């Protein structure tokens, strides 16, 4: 399937134990996709002071369209030193590994895979 329905656990930035996916744009996008597939991916909602507490490169989920079955259609965009790899809509948040942190909410997305 070109798209997969996911429910992403929303984590508080100060709870997150593994603060990024890796060391290159290509690695973080690869790892993010693997974690999304394995259900081991969390979402941190971006506000003032969140991104400096996480590790670059960042992986964002961005709205790709204006929402089947409650699931917002999203795609992956990475960022390293102010340059983004991909072009998409509004940021829904930054992806991180989920290693058992308690979420505050869930974000229903349809992931272009």
């Amino acid at each position: 399937k070109t798209h997969v329905q996911l429910s992403l656990p929303v984590l508080q930035v100060r709870d997150v134990l593994v603060r990024g996916f890796g060391d290159s744009v290509e690695e973080v996008l690869s790892e993010a996709r693997q974690h999304l597939k394995d259900g081991t991916c969390g979402l941190v909602e971006v506000e003032k002071g969140v991104l400096p507490q996480l590790e670059q490169p960042y992986v964002f989920i961005k709205r790709s369209d204006a929402a089947p079955h409650g699931h917002v259609m999203v795609e992956l965009v990475a960022e390293l030193e102010g340059i983004q790899y991909g072009r998409s809509g509004e940021t829904l948040g930054v992806l991180v590994p989920h290693v058992g942190e308690i979420p505050v909410a869930y974000r229903k997305v349809l992931l272009r895979k």
